[PDB]
């Protein structure tokens, strides 16, 4: 099963945090204000949502997380992190999500 993270450093540090396991996951969980990981690393399905009001330390810290989780979860070596923004998503990332519209 999938999961999603959010990074966000709106609570006063730089925060990755759990905020769904259960899948598909909710459309309104992404957040503008925010960066989100969805992780399906398994099969080397790893993506960034950077929301447009997520700030420059956010998009950072998403990209570097979402790469560092191929290491630290023993992902596939050749795994691409993709990068989307809000507005721009792919069909692959909006089949994680029940009832994409
Ligand atoms: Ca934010």
């Amino acid at each position: 099963l999938a999961k999603l993270y959010k990074v966000s450093n709106g609570a006063g540090t730089m925060s990755v945090s759990l905020v769904a396991d259960e899948n598909p996951f909710a459309q309104g969980a992404l957040k503008s204000e925010d960066c989100f990981i969805l992780d399906h690393g398994k099969d080397g399905k790893i993506f960034v949502w950077k929301g447009k009001q997520a700030n420059t330390e956010e998009r950072k810290a998403a990209l570097k997380t979402a790469s560092d989780f191929i290491t630290k979860m023993d992902y596939p070596k050749q795994t691409q992190v993709s990068v989307l923004p809000e507005g721009g998503e792919t069909p692959l990332f909006k089949q994680f999500f029940k009832n994409w519209r």
